[PDB]
């Protein structure tokens, strides 16, 4: 499906390396769908050009320029910046649909089924339950809805500083209404939850089709002995962390290499 | 409705405290069902007749007795003591519909309208979402499902060596189907989560209509000053604790006194 696509987001190098990550777990599980990734100028150039590898497509987003549609609203409510700047998925209308996930996120499995879902589909956050998760949920690219969010974030901004704020207080029904567009847990596994509810993760962890890296601490701020092929503990959890850096140290790395010559 | 009620547990004096409490915070909040408390002999008889005035019926379970339907069971995992005193919430058939909550909940608003749920309804569970937590729930009083959950019991024991494993695993299809089977999080309120995503309790919190303390700490081993009405930092959370104990203050405890005459 050439019209359906697994979306992105990167505003610096560190989380384009997540991307490439993302990226690459996803061709990994051979998913039949196009790969796209929403850029910023902050972004390096030699991260860019191993993200047009990676992905399909990759699309620059400066909400730090007055051309763009969030500009005005970015003046408005600063704060919100990562948030205005994720919100640009939904102008993707080159895409019927799509399956967005932040760049701290990682692929376990094939997980193409989640195009069978409507908007909003997302999991349930741990934590506040009867909101969702937005490290990975299912939309429709639409200028309207795009409008109508840059119109809320204006106007009421979000409760939590952040894009699951904003998107939670736009698509309200989630917790109460179909049953469908609450995600299974495992869709978007927070890596926090591997402690909060560890016999929960012994009886159904192992089932993870995708894990959300949540906490001050990325994946990519750990270090990693490829001897070992093990993170260092300088938990239950380190086996999440060592399938990011396999594929780190065996497909990303490779690639960011080839650009020196 | 006399064929309805909202039934608790307790399984020694100090939980005897927290079940009056709830007693009372139902009676406060004007309920129209019958409230039903299952006790052990370990409660003391002071306690007994204590629970005697705030509760309608007083059920006495004693799963230690060769007698007990759930005693064999229990000699097989003895672990799961707490779980099968529980379970026997299912064999009070003199009512239709119940609404179980522990000991360690609080009523903070008239919740009549639980019982327009079917068995098996609860709120989500922080920590791993796609569990209900079994602090709150709607059943169906029935020795069938009983003896169903004896089995289960028995032959699989629960994930997590509590009720909350076993009951999720019976009723297995909570998380991914019908929305109304999941009761808002607001009718179970985790007095974790007041910290967890603390934003999100500051949106909506105040809609609180149940709180669940969780944690080693419950309510009763706090110290509260009469004088100033507040429990001793000795925490956005003092608010439902100060509720608890003036409820103990004020209507428990002189109850408790009348006896001593």
């Amino acid at each position: 499906m050439t019209d359906q696509a697994f979306v992105t987001l990167t505003t610096n190098d560190a989380y384009a390396k997540g991307a490439l990550v993302l990226g690459s777990s996803l061709k990994q599980h051979r998913t039949s769908r196009r790969l796209a990734v929403l850029t910023t100028p902050q972004v390096s150039d030699t991260m860019r050009k191993a993200l047009e590898i990676v992905f399909d497509e990759v699309i620059t987003v400066d909400i730090l320029d007055s051309g763009d549609s969030a500009h005005l609203t970015l003046m408005k409510r600063p704060e919100l910046g990562v948030t205005l700047t994720k919100l640009h998925c939904w102008s993707l209308t080159q895409y019927s649909k799509c399956v967005f996930m932040d760049a701290d996120t990682l692929v376990l499995a094939n997980i193409d089924d989640l195009f069978e879902r409507e908007e909003l589909s997302a999991a349930p956050d741990p934590g506040w339950p009867d909101c969702f998760n937005s490290g990975v949920f299912v939309y429709q690219p639409s200028v309207e809805t795009y409008n109508q969010l840059l119109h809320v974030a204006s106007e009421q901004g979000s409760f939590d500083g952040g894009d699951q704020g904003l998107l939670n207080t736009f698509f309200n029904s989630w917790a109460t209404t179909d049953i469908r567009k609450h995600l299974p847990f495992i869709y978007n596994l927070s890596s926090i939850s591997i402690y909060s509810y560890l016999p929960a993760f012994k009886a159904f962890g192992a089932n993870a089709k995708v894990v959300h890296f949540l906490g001050q601490t990325k994946p990519w701020n750990y270090t990693y002995d490829t001897k070992t092929k093990s993170v260092r503990s300088e938990m239950t959890h380190p086996q999440f962390l060592n399938v990011w850096w396999d594929i780190f140290t065996t497909s990303v790395v490779p690639l960011l290499q080839q650009f020196g010559l």
